[PDB]
């Protein structure tokens, strides 16, 4: 049991919520929360630009001495920093951004890296200003996470699509 509250099953082990992300990260304080992150961990907007901003720009300042200390991460991959005052810990996940022609099949190796972690709340990744189409994101998401994720979805319309083309 955890305290995941209003969420809607769709699998077994993956869950989902019309919620903006940090306003969900607030309420539950999860062991993770994922951010949209891009490689330069700039977190100017979107999920990220939302999450920085509810930390008080601690995790952008947080960011800029991991990325001076080992640079930019890969497309796909991510890193583990501090939570701040929103999770234990923020795992910052690179999505393709579809606008900039991105392999769209390194979604696959992005949501790979919640495999990682026993519990998450977690966005849809490479959608919204990364220009993926989020049911394609959801899909990818169900058939690559094992672990369990509990995903925030900000737009009430698209939250009701995602539920409704679901099996
Ligand atoms: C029109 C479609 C909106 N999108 C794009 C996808 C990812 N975005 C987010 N996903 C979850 N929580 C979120 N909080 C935010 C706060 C913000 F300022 C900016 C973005 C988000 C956000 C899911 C979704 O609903
Ligand atoms: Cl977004």
């Amino acid at each position: 049991v955890n305290s995941f509250s209003g969420y809607l099953k769709l699998t077994d082990n993956v869950y989902i919520k019309n919620a903006d992300i940090v306003e969900e990260a607030k309420k539950v304080k999860p062991t993770v929360v994922v951010n949209a992150a891009n490689v330069y961990l700039k977190h100017g907007g979107g999920v990220a630009g939302a999450l920085n901003k509810a930390t008080n720009n601690a995790m952008q300042v947080e960011s800029d001495d991991y990325i001076a200390t080992n640079g930019p991460l890969k497309v796909g991959g991510s890193c583990v920093l501090s939570g701040h005052n929103l999770a234990k810990h923020c795992l910052h996940v690179v999505g393709p951004n579809v606008n900039k022609g991105e392999d769209i099949q390194l979604l696959k190796s992005a949501y790979e890296n919640f495999n990682q972690h026993e519990v998450l709340l977690a966005p849809l990744l490479s959608a919204g200003i990364f220009g993926a189409d989020p049911i394609h994101s959801l899909r990818v998401c169900v058939d690559t996470v094992r672990t369990n994720v509990y995903l925030a979805v900000f737009d009430k319309n698209l939250y009701d699509k995602l539920v409704s083309s679901f099996l």
